[PDB]
């Protein structure tokens, strides 16, 4: 078995291994990269998402969301306060602030002290989920705007054409901004690219592992645990890597940088934080390995996770026992 201790691989592909995404994942698998939840791929040294970034100060934000925290330094939710739009000019100059700046550091590993120390007693503001890409369309490696829809894998794989599709999302980050423990809708892959900016640092459990996480995140969120089957699927709760190795639970860490790939897994778990001021672009995606996951991924029915036009497709046709009760959550 490949990777057996479920470590974080990094890829260096050249720029002909760079042109056919499907296939490259496929290796990246056959060498045991999934089993960590988590993988790096440097792209090749010839290789842009755009010529410039001089120009994107003028994409709106329209509902930032201010993350603020609740319970103990390791051990915390978070819950998103809408605030009034910006653009990434505002964004960018609020990041840089005096209040909401990336403190004095010595390297990574201080900086990731201080955030665990400290997130709690502050509140970031994060633009997230916004609709939109920035690859350039003569960009025809990688390219997170051209990837084969999920609706085209399924329909591939299983016959059953589907309605709904399948587009990027835009992050815009800061220093504290926090992304909480989950897997992906429907435990799809996800591809993350980092355009500009600060780092990401990233936390993950293998796939194999991620009932472990589940039943820490029961004990140490009772209430949330007792209000809904799934409560990971809000989106809300954080663990330490001082809590999460007290507790015996398996996981590894790593840091994005500016230019860098990330790809997460079929129910590989994930959370991080930003370093300062970024952007970075992520897209779900499927393989045929995806499906069996898919058919069993958990759902959230208690109605806060609240998901896509393009959830409930598959949901009726992977889970078409749950479809029922998930869609009277989601209306
Ligand atoms: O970058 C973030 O805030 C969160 N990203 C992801 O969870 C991802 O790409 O799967
Ligand atoms: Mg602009
Ligand atoms: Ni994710
Ligand atoms: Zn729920």
């Amino acid at each position: 078995a490949q990777n057996p201790n479920c470590n974080i691989m990094i890829f260096h592909p050249t720029k002909e291994e760079f042109n056919d995404f499907d296939k490259y994942i496929a290796y990246m698998e056959s060498q045991g990269a999934h089993r960590a939840g988590l993988a790096k791929i440097i792209p090749p040294k010839e290789w842009k998402a755009r010529e410039t970034y001089d120009n994107i100060s003028e994409i709106l934000i329209a509902t930032p969301l201010q993350q603020v925290a609740s319970g103990r330094a390791g051990v915390f939710t978070q819950y998103h306060k809408k605030k009034k739009a910006m653009t990434v000019g505002e964004y960018r100059h609020l990041a840089n602030s005096k209040k909401y700046q990336t403190p004095p550091h010595q390297n990574f590993e201080d900086l990731e002290r201080k955030y665990w120390k400290n997130r709690i007693y502050n509140s970031p503001i994060y633009g997230a989920d916004i609709s939109g890409s920035l690859f350039d369309e003569n960009t025809k490696q990688w390219n997170l705007g051209h990837l084969g829809t999920i609706q085209d894998l399924l329909e591939k794989e299983c016959g059953v054409v589907i309605e709904g599709v399948n587009t990027p999302y835009l992050y815009f980050g800061m220093w504290k901004t926090t992304f909480a423990w989950h897997t992906e809708d429907m435990d799809l892959y996800s591809i993350n690219y980092l355009h500009l900016g600060e780092p990401k640092t990233w936390y993950v459990v293998p796939p194999e592992h991620g009932q472990r996480l589940e039943r820490l995140a029961r004990e140490l969120f009772p209430g949330s645990s007792r209000g809904c089957g799934a409560f990971l699927r809000h989106k809300v709760a954080l663990i330490s890597p001082t809590v999460l190795k007290e507790n015996g639970i398996p996981f590894n860490r790593i840091t994005q940088e500016a230019g860098e790939f990330m790809v997460t897994f079929p129910y590989g778990y994930h959370a991080g934080f930003n370093h300062g001021f970024n952007c970075a672009e992520a897209i779900n995606f499927a393989t045929p390995r995806w499906i069996d996951y898919g058919k069993m991924a958990s759902q959230c029915s208690c109605g806060e996770a609240r998901v896509t036009f393009s959830m409930d497709a598959f949901v009726r046709i992977l889970q078409p026992e749950r479809y029922d009760l998930w869609k009277r959550g989601q209306d």
